């Protein structure tokens, strides 16, 4: 309203700093907001909860001392307070359950970063809250024009890598933002020397984007479980928009999601057809490529700004005996990522 920014950037700001969305996420996790309000989330409590889920997972893998598991499960729920209403707390006693609680803590941490940013500052200004909260992201955000080559390439990227199989949605690009986080340029400069820099997708929940833009994509901490990281704790990317879009966790409820395009300096790829928890790459390798059954057609590889864009249609790869439908790319150093675009997408569920 009293803001200098174009309306798409303003709506982006409202969307990622939306306190109702934060509380709704907590309510949907069935968190007791009387015992743990949005405003009283702590990094230290969440780090301790991460550790417990790691111990839970260890206890599962060894051989359930069924009461020590229940003792760990109870300790988790004491630390992170829940209100399940009529049902009982679901026992944390398998991999899928540990992973869901870990995803919840990831979400909670970024929500806490968003809320601390929102309440931080002096809390009185001549400028309106949109411009002021825009500033706290430490990210220059510009609208890419629909009639530019970048918008066209990016829209083609979305079109061709929308996997018309197990897709319950058509995808529509509403806005394209060009983004530059403070310090990404200098942190990334050495890695610009690596060969094989690619423009790749990274999806995440909308309530995580205030944290992602202020802090960059991060690697899960040591305390957190490794369950569900097919290739260890790193930063994950796809060359198929629908693979990453699944990580937006968008529902028929909220059919709007945010997805990143990152330039990532892959270098020599450690190529793998099966899960393998990576803690250090072999010498000479700078990334992991999970080998999918379907890969973008290399004929239609193109470039913008010297970064390769694999927007080719999904064809067959020469890889039998793989656990993966689509490729994944993983780097283990945060400085190997340069976030270049942020898309607001509408999911049209069929
Ligand atoms: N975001 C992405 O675009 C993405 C793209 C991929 F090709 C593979 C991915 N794997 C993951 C994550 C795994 C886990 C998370 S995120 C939270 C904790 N439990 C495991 N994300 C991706």
């Amino acid at each position: 309203s009293k803001s200098k920014l174009p309306k798409p950037v303003q709506d982006l700001i409202k969307m990622i700093f939306d306190v109702e969305s934060m509380k709704k996420a907590m309510v949907e996790y069935e968190i007791d907001l009387q015992k743990m309000p949005l405003g009283k989330l702590s990094k230290r409590q969440i780090q301790a909860a991460y550790s417990i889920l790691s111990e839970v997972q260890q206890a599962v893998s060894q051989g359930s001392s069924d009461s020590q598991i229940l003792d760990l499960s109870n300790r988790f729920y004491t630390l992170i307070p829940h209100d399940f209403g009529m049902k009982k707390p679901p026992l944390l006693n398998n991999a899928d359950s540990v992973q869901a609680k870990a995803e919840m803590l990831d979400n909670l941490l970024d929500i806490e970063v968003a809320y601390s940013l929102l309440r931080g500052g002096s809390d009185d200004s001549s400028k309106d809250p949109i411009d002021v909260n825009y500033e706290k992201l430490k990210t220059d955000i510009k609208v890419v024009d629909r009639d530019s080559e970048e918008a066209e390439i990016i829209r083609k990227y979305v079109k061709n890598t929308h996997a018309t199989t197990h897709n319950a949605y058509d995808l529509e690009v509403i806005d394209i933002f060009k983004i530059e986080r403070e310090g990404e340029c200098q942190r990334y400069k050495p890695f610009k020397q690596l060969h094989n820099r690619r423009l790749l997708w990274h999806g995440s929940r909308t309530t995580n984007f205030a944290g992602i833009l202020s802090q960059g994509l991060r690697i899960a901490p040591p305390e957190a479980p490794v369950t569900g990281y097919m290739f260890g704790k790193g930063i994950y990317f796809a060359d198929m928009v629908s693979k990453s879009a699944n990580y937006c966790h968008t529902s028929q409820g909220d059919p709007i999601g945010l997805i990143l395009l990152g330039e990532v300096a892959l270098g020599n790829m450690y190529e793998l057809k099966h899960a393998s928890h990576i803690s250090k790459l072999p010498k000479g390798k700078h990334s992991v490529k999970g080998l999918g059954k379907t890969t973008p057609d290399p004929s239609a590889n193109i470039s913008l700004d010297g970064v390769d864009v694999p927007l080719g249609t999904g064809i067959s790869s020469g890889v039998n005996d793989t656990s993966l439908l689509y490729n994944e790319y993983i780097v283990y150093d945060i400085a190997q990522v340069n976030l270049k675009y942020l898309l607001k997408l509408k999911f049209n569920f069929k």
